[PDB]
């Protein structure tokens, strides 16, 4: 079963975990890594409620299994925040332009 579904990836708490991971190391380090410098900031334009506190950062969650380290970032992102919480697993996918919908 997934824990998140993104569109068309199916996510384990596993995988969201790995991820996560992998994105407070570089914040907390502040080194970035691809040609958009993840991890960055989310905004919340789409105006979610998260169940933890400001301010967000992202990081890109691959249906590959393996972390982003470079490369097309997929379509799917894990936001946690500067006390290492989840806030949230978000997608492009079904989403107009480079909005964000949630992943169920
Ligand atoms: N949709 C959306 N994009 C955000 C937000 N905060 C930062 N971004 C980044 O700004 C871009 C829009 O110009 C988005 O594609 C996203 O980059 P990512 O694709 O790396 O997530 C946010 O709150 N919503
Ligand atoms: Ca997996």
């Amino acid at each position: 079963a997934c824990d998140y579904t993104c569109g068309s990836n199916c996510y384990s708490s596993s995988d969201v975990s790995t991820a996560q991971a992998a994105g407070y190391k570089l914040h907390e380090d502040g080194e970035t890594v691809g040609s958009n410098s993840y991890p960055h900031k989310y905004n919340n334009w789409e105006g979610f409620d998260f169940s933890v506190s400001s301010p967000y950062y992202e990081y890109p969650i691959l249906s590959s299994g393996d972390v982003y380290s470079g490369g097309s970032p997929g379509a799917d992102r894990v936001v946690f925040n500067e006390n290492n919480q989840l806030a949230g697993v978000i997608t492009h996918t079904g989403a107009s332009g480079n909005n964000f919908v949630e992943c169920t």
